[PDB]
């Protein structure tokens, strides 16, 4: 980068038509002249060369990403990570012109966290902290088709969280065996019975068969509790066959589908979302590989944001445990990304889970601040000493307690299922 | 995990039908009893519960992942990365080898990813730091994948390039240019002796340059360059777009003249690449954007060679990767592991062309060739080609002159005494 040139990779947002730019927040550690490196960073992610030699033109104006602001946190004695001048930890805000990639997700990813993002010479440590989309960009995306209202409408669940339950054991079981356990939890009061993140279409349990069995069980549970129930079938498979698994699962009774977001691809999720006749909910496998390092990779809330934009009606994410290795603040940022306004894009249900039970519902509810979220108790439900129906019943009893200001313990004095959980 | 139970997450490979297992190498740091944690690790990635209460059954035998071997590197005073976790106890850096039964996910990539590096992999309570170091696929698993359709032989057949590397060149400037303008620069580099002229990782189908138009122009330019040099030329059109429209961009780019397609592997999805690979009438080559987000930390995430491995399996005919520079932030050993993953035997799956690039020019070709050990790789000089002082044709010509030098044992400098284009590059 040349002194004169640096100048053209900066700008005040006040001087730009921000409706043509995406706003990215990055955490990075620069080496050598700070502003020169930031320029390079911008250049590499956009126009690396903004003119033909001997030609009077400048592609930067419309195609260059520009630093609209940055802050030097501090000077470090060394990088935060031993990766192959003075080094500074910075927080930079960049305006990237979206006309370079358009409303295509793969292309977005290729620009805001591709080669330029992680290989700019003087910027060896980088972490995408956030992405702010202007309405004109958003206007080219559908968003989730059901969102929170859609889910609540189906389950007729209002003024309370939605209750998820992962049918355990998962693997080893057969469609029939699996179906009886799901059936019990639904009778107990579970709202959603889901296939484990790792089930999907396999030889010993095909989506066709499991869907046939669980759909029949689902209906029966509805008829007996008089309450709508939903069976969350895991449909993640090769992209080439997503739409078909949807057809098989849906016609057989699955009324909601689960897909592992990244292993499939955000772009693939978008295709599937524009095709579903049913609510689509995403799981978080793989995200941890690039969102755990505090100062490197991509912040998990960006992936949640993208899951919502791609069209997922609910996003399962690491929860308020501490057994799910995520700081509460982060779990909270993710929850909010699912529900905050995003120009015409419906909010999706945040489903923070990981180490919950009837005994933590109270706490999760207080941290979230409202009742719009899914609760996925991982213990004391299917493993409940009195059986699956009892486990589910204990979760709803714990909720009733909260609904009345009574403590879980007090409420448990007159509720056996909740009491058994308290004894543990 | 319960003492008795740990026992069931271990096994000697000698006791297993390894044709039913994938072999994963992990680097991890455990907290507390080592073997208990390894068991948990296995459990979480497979059978978390292997029986219904009060029932005499064990799903572990056929559905559990099992530790067939591990080595305790050393005891650490602290984790390598400050990760917020529950566990308490001694922490050890281990290298563990695991046999994961593939009947749990089958020959589907998304499902593979969900198992070998999903929730169980990164959230097992006592194992807060983990990095997938390698994946070894048995032939029976491999037997359900196609692999690249052209591979190294296919590419060499098209370019009629034998006994030398394949020469790539990213047409610069990329962005700002228009189909016509872009086409003239590509045309020069082909006349100069470039084998492949490619769209930048960030071009693709945009308003100011649509794949339709750029392909029409470059295809016409490609043909002309072939007619004039008498040598086959290939135009690498960047087709990455939403999955839903991959197959169509292929049709538009191909019918217009693009004879090879470029797709950003991860932003699109390995699974998507597989779909596209089973559909191409043309060689498919992948780029590496995004991979760095999870393969840079020395002890966390996924080793980059695993992604190269998957790119080959998915069906890519060539894999562009960070090269032997040092300006591409990758240790030479790693760049080398990746190269070898593209070419080593992988049961019926064709080898793909390794394209290590990043900071090369006519002056480093010699070195890259020596490190690779053979001539099966793509060279992507990023400087001194299009920016060459004597023009694009000159830049390309200098790269091929540098290669001729090597082909004769003569030093680049000596050879440059009688070759102006190569000399100009030497003056810099």
């Amino acid at each position: 980068m040349n002194a004169e040139d640096v100048k053209g990779f900066f700008a005040s947002r006040e001087s730009l038509d921000m409706e043509q730019y995406l706003v990215l927040d990055y955490y990075l550690e620069s080496v050598g002249d700070i502003e020169t490196a930031l320029a390079h960073f911008c250049s590499e992610q956009s126009t690396a060369q903004w003119k033909r030699v001997g030609v009077d033109e400048d592609f930067r104006l419309v195609h260059a990403a520009k630093v609209i602001d940055y802050e030097v946190i501090e000077e470090l004695e060394q990088l935060s990570y031993p990766v192959k001048g003075k080094i500074h930890a910075c927080r930079v805000t960049i305006a990237h012109p979206h006309c370079n990639f358009g409303p295509k997700i793969p292309n977005l990813l290729t620009a805001v966290c591709g080669e330029g993002t992680y290989f700019t010479p003087g910027v060896p440590v980088v972490k995408l902290m956030d992405i702010h989309f202007p309405d004109t960009y958003l206007a080219d995306f559908e968003g989730p088709k059901f969102g929170i209202e859609g889910l609540r409408d189906i389950l007729n669940a209002h003024g309370r969280p939605i209750f998820f339950g992962v049918v355990k054991p998962n693997i080893g079981l057969s469609p029939g065996e699996f179906a009886e356990i799901a059936y019990q939890s639904w009778l107990g009061g579970l709202d959603i019975a889901k296939d484990d993140e790792m089930l999907a279409d396999v030889t010993w349990s095909s989506i066709e068969e499991r869907a046939a069995h669980l759909g029949k069980a689902r209906r029966k549970a509805e008829a007996e509790t008089g309450e709508p129930k939903i069976y969350l079938a895991n449909i993640t498979d090769e992209v080439d066959s997503l739409m078909e698994k949807h057809d098989v699962a849906v016609r057989n009774g699955a009324n909601a589908l689960l897909i592992n977001a990244l292993p499939v691809g955000l772009s693939a999720v978008r295709m599937l979302s524009n095709y579903t006749q049913v609510p689509l909910i995403g799981h978080f496998p793989f995200i941890a590989s690039f969102s755990r390092m505090e100062k490197y990779g991509i912040h998990s809330k960006v992936m949640t944001k993208l899951q919502r934009l791609a069209g997922l009606d609910a996003v399962i994410m690491p929860g308020f445990g501490d057994r799910m290795m995520t700081p509460e603040e982060e779990v909270l940022e993710n929850v909010i990304e699912c529900t905050k306004p995003m120009g015409r894009i419906k909010p999706c249900l945040p489903v923070p889970g990981g180490s919950d039970s009837a005994l933590t519902l109270q706490t999760v509810y207080e941290k979230v601040g409202n009742v719009d979220f899914g609760f996925v108790p991982g213990r004391g439900v299917f493993g409940h000493p009195m059986g699956p129906k009892a486990g589910a019943k204990s979760i709803r009893q714990a909720w009733e307690a909260i609904e009345q200001g009574i403590s879980i313990e007090t409420w448990a004095e007159t509720h056996p299922e909740l009491q058994a959980m308290v004894d543990q």
